[PDB]
Order: structure tokens, then C-alpha cells, then sequence
């Protein structure tokens, strides 16, 4: 049993959701997840900043579980602060935890989507995404400065978080077909970790023909390469199975 | 036998040519042939940089020819004056060109190798050494700070004129060195340009400073041995060359 640690925005409830469900399809390992919440409601750059504020508590309130790797799942907290950001809280993370000896690893949500398009070898990407306009540009900045280009996004302007977790599938399929997806490499159905996609990702994969991932796949991918596991697991896209295929 | 490295370089850079070379016929187990082709510039400016950069492409065919085994593009302020993750576009264009006419030569970029060798070393906290005007000094350090680095300290010459800084003596980098605060730091990039001269005083920096030094030359000698699934064992240049032993 892998003890997984996440750090969770109050209000969300799709990580703790996704994470458990697609990781316990993995062919021979088993998990299990211990969270702490930051205060979250609306996401604005203001509800960002207050949430953000609170990770020093966090921190040391999941470090007490001592879990293999903390996954830091405060997506758009994070690419509020732009470039290179999800480096800077990483690090001030794991500086927190070597002030008392933890041996766990950090991943963040913004860090392991970039892992998981870099895994794709994609460059040119398209998301779908339930956050403000000012929030999608903020996203896309992040994204191009990782050297991806953003040809088409979507943003479906749902500022309340907990509403936000309720988006249904087709309200995020749709906006997926209204994507030009062309000359794109991998296509982001949810950008957000709080906006469900996960029976969706299988299935955008077979309608698009080409590679589809989340947030949520991406961390699962990020967790899985941190332990040295297969990637292996069954039904959520190519990027979870690449090993199954080379 | 002998790996065929590809340079696009600044028709007025000379330092690469001759440290490239210098420090990677040190290798024990493998020899290098060095190539190139330029790109036109005299002035390292915001106007000269873009009408030498437009020349990429001329540059790349021209090269291809030969058909290297990995062709580091030398521009290091030339790919970070263009914004962050500017490297990993104009790395993914000279790809793309390659490809679409045949050569299979992998493509790295000074300012790439330079980040890949912090990494290596596993820093976090870097200070540096720049021959630059400061608004391109300042602009090397934002492009790094976006790669996730904390420039805690830098040195900023201001030299305009590429010619002035290859002739750049090893008086003046030793010295700025020793100007910064390192009490935090983890390496030094002792030379941020692939045209001001470094690498005498390199190996000798880290055995001074108690601290891994580097430059973006030596930088992208790591990522050439890496990318050439080559050992890393180059003498007389700091761990990160020598970290395979
Ligand atoms: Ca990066």
C-alpha cells in the first residue's frame, strides 16, 4: 500500500474523486489517500491568494501522515503566479518537509500536466477548461512558456468552485467538438482539477484520434513514474498505458 | 568512431569554436569533428539578435548537409531575449526543418543545455556571471526565474560589441565571481555567454568556491555526452562533466 498525500482546495471534491478511481485499476499496486484543505470557494485571484496563503499549515498537517508522495492539487492556485511557478511551490514544499526530516516526494497538478504532454510529446495542445476568461488566458500563458502551443482553448466561465465539480460530461464534451483539434497533439479535457472528466477521457481519445488527458490522468501519470510503477493502467488514455504499448 | 557535432553559430562568435572543442577532446572514450555554420551579427542588440535569428533556417539547411550527429544551436541571450520556454520552440522548429528534409540529428540550444545542467546538479538557488547590457541581463535572469531557478545574485559587464566580448579577459569574470554572495547559492554559471571566454578559470572556480561551477560551454558539453548516450567524464571542468566516474 502506497500512501499518496494530497493537498486539496476545501471546496473540491473531484480529486479525491478521479485519483482513488483510476489508480485502483492499476494492474498491481494499491493505494490509498489522506488529504488537507486550504479554505476555497470562488476561484478569483482572489480566492487563489487566501487558499495559497494556507500551505505551510497544509504541509505539516500531510507530512504527519508521512506519505510517499504529496500531490500539490491546487491546479490554478498555482498558474496564477505564472512562469515557472509549480517549480517555486515545489521547492518551497520540499524545504518545508526538510526542516523535519519527511521523505516524501512532490508532484503538483500544473507540474504533472506538463509532465504528462511532455510524455505525449505533444506541442501543439488544446484544452477545455471551466474557469473565468481572465483565469483560461492566465492557463495559456503558463502553458506557452513551457514551450507548448496553445492553438484552441475553451473556457466554460463557471466561477464557483463547487458548481464547478458538477459540470456534466456533455456539457464538456460539447465544448470539446466545438475545438479545431487538426494540427493538435493532445487535446486537455479538463484543465481544472475540479471539473469531472474522468468517463470522458477514454472515449474523447476514440472520437478525436488523438491523445486526451486531464489534471487528474496527468497527476495519476506524474504519482505512478514518482514510485517506479507501470503505467499500465487501463481506461483512462494512451498516457496511462504507455507501458502496456512499449 | 568520430561523432559529428553541428554548431550554428554568430558569424562574429569565436569562444564556442574554441572551447567546444577544447574540453570535449578530453574525452577518454569517444572523439568529436565540429561544424558550422552562421548566422550574421555584430551587435548584441534587440534589433541585431532578431536579424541574425531570422537566419536560422538558411543556417540549418546549410548544416543538415553535413549531416552532424547533434547540432547545438550556440545562442544562448539570442534564444532568451525571445520570452520564457523560448528554447523549447526555436529547439522544436530547427527539429521540424531537420525532419522535413531528412537529417536526424538531434537538436539542443546553449540556453536549453544551460538549464539541463543546473538540473543535473540538482540547484536551486544560482548566481551568475553575464557579459551583457543589463536589460538582457535582466532578461536572462526572468528566463531562468520562469525554468524555476532563484537568481540570488548576478554580475552584468555590459559589453555591446560581440568582438569585445570574446576578447574578454579572465581577469574580469574571475573577479565578479568573487564579487557575488555564494553563502546561499548552489553553482555558479560563471559564464552565461557562449562567446565570453571561461573555461580556464573553471574547474579551478568550484575547487575555490567549494561550490559546482559551470557555463552555458561547458553546459552544452553535458547535454551533448548526454545526448549522444556518451559517459560524462571530461577532466579539468567541475562534477557535472565528470559526474560518471
Ligand atoms: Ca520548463
Amino acid at each position: 500500500i502506497r500512501r499518496i498525500g494530497l493537498v486539496v482546495p476545501s471546496s473540491n471534491v473531484t480529486v479525491e474523486t478521479e485519483m482513488p478511481a483510476l489508480l485502483s485499476r492499476h494492474p498491481g499496486a494499491e493505494f490509498s489517500f489522506h488529504s488537507t484543505r486550504m479554505r476555497m470557494h470562488t476561484v478569483s485571484p482572489e480566492g487563489l491568494a487566501a487558499m495559497n496563503a494556507q500551505r505551510e499549515r497544509c504541509v505539516l498537517e500531510i507530512a504527519d501522515a508521512a506519505p510517499e508522495v504529496i500531490l500539490y492539487a491546487c491546479l490554478v492556485a498555482v498558474m496564477v503566479g505564472g512562469p515557472g511557478e509549480h517549480h517555486r511551490v515545489e521547492s518551497a514544499v520540499a524545504e518545508q518537509l526538510a526542516t523535519g526530516g519527511s521523505q516524501a516526494l512532490v508532484r503538483s497538478s500544473a507540474g504533472a500536466l506538463v509532465e504528462g504532454l511532455r510524455a505525449l510529446d505533444a506541442q501543439r495542445v488544446a484544452l477545455v477548461t471551466p474557469y473565468m476568461r481572465p483565469l483560461a488566458e492566465k492557463v495559456v500563458a503558463y502553458l506557452e512558456a513551457e514551450g507548448f502551443t496553445i492553438s484552441d482553448w475553451r473556457a466554460l466561465e463557471v466561477a464557483d468552485n463547487t458548481e464547478v465539480g458538477c459540470i456534466p460530461g456533455e456539457q464538456v464534451m460539447a465544448a470539446a467538438r466545438s475545438l479545431d483539434l487538426s494540427e493538435v497533439d493532445a487535446l486537455v479535457i479538463s484543465c481544472c482539477v475540479q471539473m469531472p472528466s474522468l468517463p470522458l477521457v477514454e472515449t474523447a481519445e476514440r472520437e478525436f484520434g488523438i491523445p486526451v488527458l486531464s489534471a487528474a490522468t496527468a497527476g495519476a501519470y506524474s504519482i505512478l513514474r514518482s514510485l517506479d510503477l507501470p503505467v499500465a493502467v487501463p481506461g483512462a488514455g494512451r498516457l496511462l498505458r504507455q507501458d502496456s504499448a512499449v
